[PDB]
């Protein structure tokens, strides 16, 4: 379903989820999973208002979808605490540091990871379009196989009108891109650190079973 | 330190590159892709320490980067070696399996899979030589002094930005490839992954000579 980059991001930019709004061992523990499963069924949500995403199969909507979570969660942990140097903004209202994840051991990685990403996103001067575009294909790309190919090229193409809006050179429009694209490698790579500490936890009992990202954390 | 053009740059990359090896079971097929792993690895340190800059890192940076993907630089070279192949991953000359034998070993076939659908989604693209080079080297530089790093990384951005434009098309179908093959090492990162999950759950017998090459890092050589 063809339509212009520019209307694409407006899309993107309404489909976007509402504001989740919410020290000890296992408290922490508890307030983070209540916060994931909540913000988990607005990705949901989120991921059916994206153009194309329904038409896809019902295989590879779940697949995606199971592949990324974690990602798209903390890709989007890592804007909410772009403007807070030290801090990761996890909700408005429980604010995180790293002398306040000392809380759990194992944990204090995880965090490092983050702030060190959102440090790199900072210095990267990540705009709100740049960014909308980058959780999008994180979920795309996560893995009809040619409907998501069109899908993804179509972010793709979304993306890079919104660098080319920021009105700079061939050059520095193509490393800015190449830049943002090598810093999501980043990102997975600390999802998958945190999918290996959550399935640790769930084989561990700190974290409660409680809903729908029990369901995810299975498959 | 340098301020080499890039075409120069995507020069050394091809001067650089390490000589192909050549070498039916279950596990000495299994210790066959662990015999290959290694003598391959021998070339890779070779021809890390060939890359422009990499020598002037810190040699704990040189070790952590090669240790964070040897695997998939390795898996990266096996794409290019069966990109013109369709159903066969030429591991070796003398070592080529395919969809027909990965069933016998434990989650080995799984591992297959990935990798010729992502050969087959490069090949699709018709990824060209001097652009498979500059991925294969950013593959290595990204899978985190720290500054010098990013600027050996932006050199090899610039020097597949070049190849990119060399090929001679629009500024919008240039980018789309850009990040085309940019969101392809995604799907080679997530293979590599599942085999060091593999190896890992493994024997130790097998993990011990990548360790002791990486650790024979301290040079002359
Ligand atoms: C601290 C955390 O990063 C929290 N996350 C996991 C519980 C889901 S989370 O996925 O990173 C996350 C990110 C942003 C949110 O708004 C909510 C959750 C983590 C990672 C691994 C293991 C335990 C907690
Ligand atoms: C099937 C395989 O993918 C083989 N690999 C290493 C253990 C030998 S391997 O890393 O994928 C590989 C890649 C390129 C080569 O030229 C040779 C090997 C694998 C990966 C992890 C664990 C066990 C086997």
């Amino acid at each position: 379903d063809a339509l212009s980059p520019e209307q694409l991001v407006l899309t993107l930019l309404e489909a976007e989820p509402p504001h989740v709004l919410i020290f000890t061992e296992a408290s922490m523990m508890m307030s983070l999973t209540k916060l994931a499963d909540k913000e988990l069924v607005h990705m949901i949500s989120w991921a059916k208002k994206i153009p194309g995403f329904v038409e896809l199969s019902l295989f590879d909507q779940v697949r995606l979808l199971e592949s990324c979570w974690m990602e798209v969660l903390m890709m989007g942990l890592m804007w909410r605490s772009i403007d807070h140097p030290g801090k990761l903004i996890f909700a408005p209202d429980l604010v995180l540091d790293r002398d306040e994840g000392k809380c759990v051991e194992g944990i204090l990685e995880i965090f490092d990871m983050l702030l060190a990403t959102t440090s790199r996103f900072r210095e990267l001067k990540l705009q709100h379009k740049e960014y909308l575009c980058v959780k999008a294909m994180i979920l795309l790309n996560s893995s009809s196989s040619r409907k998501l190919a069109h899908l993804l090229n179509a972010v793709t193409d979304a993306l890079v009108w919104v660098i080319a809006k920021s009105g700079i050179s061939s050059q520095q429009q193509s490393m800015r891109l190449a830049n943002l694209l090598m810093l999501l490698s980043h990102v997975r790579h600390a999802s998958n650190k945190g999918m290996e500490h959550l399935l640790n936890m769930k084989c561990k009992n700190v974290v409660p079973v409680y809903d729908l990202l029990l369901e995810m954390l299975n498959a």
